[PDB]
């Protein structure tokens, strides 16, 4: 396996070169006025962040009646806007059957444009359709769902139809629990994201889903479907791509209950590394990740739960029991943000021949940083090639961030005399390179993406799926197929796939394991294929599969093509 970086070659996403540190480098928090956590902040570089408050908690704690609105005291000077995620619990306090939906609207629309400081992102209720059938509801199941969706929809046209808020505050949805696009036959995709889109997707900045792994596992080919099929869809049906939030990504361990635990509570720290390579290739399309790692959490820390922190905990206090005067410990999830301490700059030019050994590189001024990730199973051993033998590059330093499920974290920091021919990368590590260069670009690089006016198609057997898609820009560089399918886990993988007419290789390989242990296959394979059969403007993907069953949930043609500028 290689990887190759050509840091004479600036790389784009669209229009963006520069790596934007506030998508990525987060806590689940905005406790940045807490001492300790605003301490973290400042030494680790990181941003917010989420918070569970917002106009109908505000609202509730001033009526104590779901549906009904306080005056707010009027304010008509000047807003500013703070970086976070307000999002609220689908509690029968703030949602209920029989809601003047309109009035929850214009309410969100008074509650902010009446606020000297509002939140960035507003993504009116978490994992509300998982919440649908709770008893206390006195509406539930479709209908619920439904009324969820026109409460999500009426927030964003209030919002948007008011000047003070409009452009400043983004409204995201639906902060999805389970992104099971698949399940059903693709119909919870039909019923949950595909009807939040039609009906309440007009009136959003963005969408915004929720990425973990069980510790099954989303890191890799599924999220990259999952993901995958929100911009398909939403190119269809708007004409472009809306913007995506990851409101939380992590790993559960699967524990009796949500106590927080010195080893099993780190193993999320793997899951943080495995979606942010995917995320930090969407950051043209990204509002904003958050890592799910929080702050002191002490809401949870009560009689009632034992004392215990909650398992998403960042400190942890020495006496939980004199909580105003306990010293609080910084735990192992620093050494996420350590391994990622300073890393900025403009993407460089990299690629990587297994699609399981995820990677990144970045060029700021005089200093290099070159990032590797392994989702396989195996060990893997990597060459490391660069076409001018790094002579421009010195100063070595190799970040190590391995996590063991039993051992927990084993981060190190050493100086190396070179760069490294290979690299050997095990399963849950990451490893950040360091260097200095000295070089200046002499080309760009720019990735776009395409998608077609076809999605979500059944499978025949034997019956060729006809993939259209217009304003192509070909050149010299790379391309690639994003194939999207949902299929039973032992129906084929390897359809012929033709590019106008070409028939090209489909890799045995993905990125990440094999879902053997799902029954649904869902998962992006990328099909990589020479530039050269692109033409400019109308392109054509033809695919037969020889069995019959699930669905081709999206195509995507991905183009890395030589530019100047
Ligand atoms: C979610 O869980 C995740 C799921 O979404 C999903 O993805 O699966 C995941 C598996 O990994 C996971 O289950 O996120 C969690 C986040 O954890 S955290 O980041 O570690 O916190 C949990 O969310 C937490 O849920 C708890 C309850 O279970 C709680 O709601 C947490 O938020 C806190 O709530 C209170 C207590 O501490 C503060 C936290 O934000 C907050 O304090 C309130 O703050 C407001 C101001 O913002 C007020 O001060 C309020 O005081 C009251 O109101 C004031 C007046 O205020 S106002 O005028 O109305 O504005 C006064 O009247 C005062 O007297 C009065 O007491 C104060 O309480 C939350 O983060 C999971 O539960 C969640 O599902
Ligand atoms: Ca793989
Ligand atoms: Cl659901
Ligand atoms: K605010
Ligand atoms: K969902």
């Amino acid at each position: 396996h290689m990887a190759s970086v050509d840091y004479n070659t600036r790389r784009f996403l669209s229009g963006v070169s520069e790596l934007d540190r506030s998508k990525y480098f987060n806590i689940h928090s905005t406790s940045d006025d807490d001492k300790d956590v605003g301490k973290f902040l400042a030494d680790y570089q990181v941003g917010l962040g989420r918070k569970f408050w917002g106009p109908y908690s505000y609202a509730y704690n001033k009526t104590h009646e779901v549906g009904k609105y306080p005056q707010m005291k009027p304010y008509s000077g000047n807003i500013s806007v703070k970086r976070y995620i307000a999002t609220e619990h689908p509690y029968v306090q703030h949602i209920q059957g029989g809601i003047d939906v309109q009035a929850a609207g214009a309410w969100s629309a008074e509650y902010y444009s009446n606020s000297e400081l509002v939140p960035e992102f507003f993504e009116p209720l978490n994992e509300p359709f998982v919440h649908a059938n709770d008893a206390g509801f006195t509406v539930q199941g479709q209908a619920m769902r439904e009324l969820m969706v026109d409460f999500y929809a009426s927030i964003g046209k209030h919002i948007h139809n008011n000047p003070r808020l409009n452009g400043k505050m983004k409204v995201i949805g639906y902060a999805a629990a389970y992104p099971a696009w698949e399940d059903g036959n693709f119909n919870y995709w039909n019923t949950r994201m595909k009807m939040f889109i039609d009906r309440a997707g007009a009136y959003m900045d963005g969408f915004s889903v929720h990425l973990y792994d069980g510790i099954t596992k989303r890191s890799g080919s599924n999220s990259e479907a999952v993901l995958d099929m929100v911009e398909a869809y939403s190119y269809i049906k708007f004409g472009h791509v809306k913007p995506l939030a990851i409101s939380e990504f992590g790993g559960i361990d699967n524990k009796p209950d949500d106590s927080y635990d010195d080893i099993s509570s780190v193993r999320s720290v793997s899951s943080f590394n495995h979606f942010l390579f995917n995320l930090m290739e969407r950051q043209d399309n990204l509002f904003i990740s958050i890592p799910f790692v929080s702050d002191k959490a002490e809401w949870h820390i009560t009689a009632a739960n034992n004392y215990t922190s909650y398992s998403a905990a960042l400190f942890i206090p020495d006496n939980p029991q004199n909580l105003k005067n306990t010293t609080w410990r910084l735990n192992d999830k620093k050494y996420f943000f350590e391994l990622w301490k300073n890393v900025k700059g403009e993407r460089v030019d990299i690629t990587s021949s297994n699609p399981d050994i995820q990677v990144q590189a970045f060029k700021d001024g005089g200093r290099l940083y070159i990032a590797l990730d392994n989702l396989d199973d195996n060990p893997q051993t990597v060459y490391l090639n660069n076409k001018n033998s790094w002579k421009d590059v010195s100063n070595v330093t190799k970040r190590s961030l391995y996590v063991n499920y039993n051992a927990g974290i084993e981060y190190t920091e050493q100086n190396v005399p070179s760069m490294p021919e290979s690299i050997s990368i095990v399963p849950n590590q990451t490893i950040v390179l360091v260097a200095d260069v000295s070089s200046a670009f002499t080309n760009s690089i720019i990735r776009n993406k395409y998608y077609s006016s076809e999605y979500l198609k059944p499978i025949s057997a034997g019956s060729s799926l006809s993939f259209p898609f217009t304003g192509i820009e070909s050149g010299s560089g790379r391309a690639s197929l994003r194939m999207s399918i949902g299929r039973p886990v032992s129906a084929s993988k390897k359809p012929v796939v033709k590019i106008n007419g070409t028939a090209v290789s489909v890799p045995d390989n993905w990125k990440g394991y094999g879902q053997s242990n799902r029954n649904i296959f869902f998962g992006m394979i990328e099909v990589p294929f020479d530039i050269q059969l692109l033409k400019n403007g109308d392109n054509n993907v033809d695919i037969t599969f020889s069995d019959g069953g699930g669905h081709v949930s999206s195509m995507i043609l991905q183009v890395e093509k030589y530019t100047v500028s």
